[PDB]
Formats: structure tokens, sequence, C-alpha cells
């Protein structure tokens, strides 16, 4: 859930998800047009994609359990909804970070009605 995803951004990147991603770009905390404005938008698109595999399930709502081990992120759930959402929120925590040195802060609140592109899919 919120909850989960939030603490491994926080861990990977330094950044709360409000409101460092919230409205990143066109893709973070929703959206279907594009394009992406850059990376971090990407891994997004990517998240939101994931989330989209996810119908039987409560992503933002549904929490899970997760640790750390040797650095990495792991899973600890074997309830399907439960693992999925986490494994999408792990994907997406460590992209942010990947790409965090072009995180650009005149992205942080772009208008979403300023997405005028085709729909990414994925």
């Amino acid at each position: 859930s919120v909850v989960e995803l939030g603490k491994m951004i926080i861990q990977e990147t330094g950044k709360s998800p409000f409101p460092s991603y919230t409205s990143y770009g066109c893709f973070c905390g929703g959206g279907e047009r594009g394009p992406p404005l850059d990376a971090t938008d990407r891994c997004c698109l990517a998240h939101s994609c994931c989330y989209d595999t996810l119908p039987d399930c409560s992503p933002k709502t549904d929490r899970y359990k997760y640790k750390r081990e040797n650095g990495e992120i792991i899973c600890e759930n074997s309830t399907s909804c439960k693992k999925r959402i986490c494994e999408c929120d792990k994907a997406v925590a460590v992209c942010l970070r990947k790409n965090l040195n072009t995180y650009n802060k005149k992205y942080t609140y772009y208008p979403n009605f300023w997405c005028k592109g085709d729909i990414e899919k994925c």
C-alpha cells in the first residue's frame, strides 16, 4: 500500500512521495497520456503499467511485508496480491533511484493537462 511504497521510495531516493513524486511529469501519481518527460517519469509509467496487471487487487490500500537483506528489497509475502504489489513497488523505488541524477524540480508539479501525446500503454 501507499505506506510501504513510500517507505521504499524514501529508503532508495531520500525523497518522500509527497510532494517529490505524487504529481511528477505526466505519469507519476497517475496518468496515461505522454510522452514521459524523462527517465523518472518513465519509472512511474512502468509503475502504473505494473499496477494495471493487478485488477484483482487494491495496490494503494493492500498492505504487505518486506525486508532488506544485503541491501536488496525482499518481498516476504506468498499471498498473491501482497507479493505482486510489493514487486511493483520495489521496481519503481529502485528505478527512481537509478534515475535520480536527472530528477528535475521543474517537473515536480507538471500540469497533467499539458500531457497531450499518445497513450504509452507501457
